[PDB]
C-alpha cells in the first residue's frame, strides 16, 4: 500500500566521521519495541537512512556483516509491527567524500552497492522501496543523473517490482526542482516504476537548520509554494512524486500552520511525505518528533490528522 503519511527514522547514519563506528555509541538502530509506538499512532511507512561506508567499507566488496545484520534485524522488527520501510542510502552522492562518477568512485561501484542491497533484501516483506541516494549536491550535481542510472540498473538486477525513489540535484530541492531535473527525464527503468522524491524545508535558506524564527512577514503558504514547482513538473511530464524530507521546529504556531497547508496540498495530489525526523537517539534536537519527557510534539497531531484523510491508492499526481 502507498501511505501518504510516513516518518524518517534516523540514527543509523549518525556520527559519519566514525567508520566503522560502534553501534550504541556512534550510531543507533531501533531498539526492541521501537516500531510498536509509531504503529499505534497510525504511522506505517518509515524512511530509514543508512551510511554507505558502514554497509560497504570497501568498494565492490561484500556487505559488512555487523551493519548489514542490524538492517536485517530492523526489517524483521518492521515486519512484526506492520511497518513499510524505504531504505535510504544517505550519502549525498559521495563515498568517503568523493563524488560518484569520479575516478575514486566509479559508477560501477555504486551499481555494485545497489545490486547487493537488492540481492539481500528483495525477499523481505517489510521492504517497500529504495531511495537510492539522499541529497546529491554541489560538485555531485552534474554527475548525479549518470550515477542514478547505474543505481537503477543495480537494483533491477535483483528486484524487478519495487519502486525506486529518485532524488534530484541541489539537495533534492523541491523549490528548484525543474531547474535541474531535465536530465532525470532520460533515466530508464526496465520495470517502469520510478518515483521522484524532493525535499522541502521552510526556513529562509531551505536547509532545515532553522537558525531563526519565522520572521515578521512569514508566508504561511511557503511550504506549498516551495513544492508547487516539483508537483507541476510531475504533472507536466506525467511522472509520480514523493517528499522524502520535511520538518519544522515545535516552538511557533506559524511553522505548524505552514505544515498544515503543505499537507493539504500534498493530499490533494496524492504525494506522500516522510517527516524529518523520528529516531531512537535524537535527544533535544530541534526537529525531533520522537517522544521525550517534557518536549512537546505538536507536529504529530498534524501527521495523524492527514493520515486519516489518506484515500490514495498510488503515488500521485493522477493524470486525470
Amino acid at each position: 500500500s502507498v501511505d501518504l503519511i510516513g516518518i524518517n527514522v534516523a540514527g543509523a547514519e549518525f556520527t559519519g566521521g566514525k567508520l566503522p563506528g560502534k553501534h550504541g555509541t556512534h550510531y543507533f538502530f531501533p531498539p526492541e519495541g521501537y516500531f510498536e509506538y509509531w504503529s499505534e499512532q497510525g504511522i506505517h511507512t518509515v524512511r530509514f537512512p543508512l551510511k554507505w561506508e558502514r554497509l560497504q567499507p570497501s568498494l565492490n566488496a561484500e556487505l559488512d556483516d555487523v551493519y548489514a545484520s542490524l538492517v536485517d534485524d530492523m526489517l524483521d522488527q518492521a515486519k512484526e509491527n506492520d511497518i513499510k520501510v524505504i531504505l535510504d542510502v544517505h550519502n549525498y552522492a559521495r563515498y568517503r567524500k568523493k563524488v560518484i562518477g569520479t575516478e575514486d568512485v566509479p559508477v560501477s561501484a555504486y551499481q555494485d552497492l545497489m545490486e547487493r542491497i537488492a540481492k539481500r533484501w528483495q525477499g523481505h516483506d517489510a521492504l517497500f522501496a529504495y531511495d537510492i541516494m539522499n541529497q546529491p549536491y554541489g560538485s555531485a550535481d552534474k554527475l548525479w543523473p549518470a550515477a542514478a542510472q547505474a543505481g537503477i540498473d543495480g537494483v533491477r538486477k535483483y528486484d524487478k517490482k519495487r519502486p525506486l525513489l529518485i532524488e534530484g540535484a541541489s539537495w533534492s530541492s523541491a523549490a528548484r526542482w525543474p531547474r535541474y531535473a531535465d536530465e532525470l527525464l532520460k533515466l530508464k527503468d526496465p520495470a517502469d516504476n520510478m518515483v521522484f522524491s524532493a525535499h522541502v524545508y521552510i526556513d529562509e535558506d531551505a536547509s532545515g537548520s532553522y537558525k531563526k524564527g519565522p520572521g515578521k512577514d512569514f508566508e504561511p503558504m511557503i511550504g506549498v509554494k516551495r513544492v508547487e514547482p516539483f508537483v507541476n513538473w510531475l504533472k507536466e511530464h506525467g511522472k509520480k512524486g514523493h517528499i522524502g524530507e520535511f520538518g519544522i521546529p515545535n516552538d511557533d504556531e506559524r511553522w505548524l500552520d505552514a505544515m498544515d497547508k503543505l499537507l493539504a496540498y500534498l493530499n490533494e495530489n496524492c504525494i506522500p511525505i516522510n517527516y524529518w525526523a523520528a529516531g531512537p537517539s535524537w535527544g533535544n534536537y530541534k526537529l525531533s518528533i520522537e517522544p521525550k519527557d517534557g518536549e512537546k510534539r505538536p507536529q504529530v497531531a498534524l501527521l495523524k490528522k492527514y493520515a486519516a484523510k489518506d484515500n490514495c491508492s498510488d503515488f500521485g499526481p493522477a493524470k486525470a
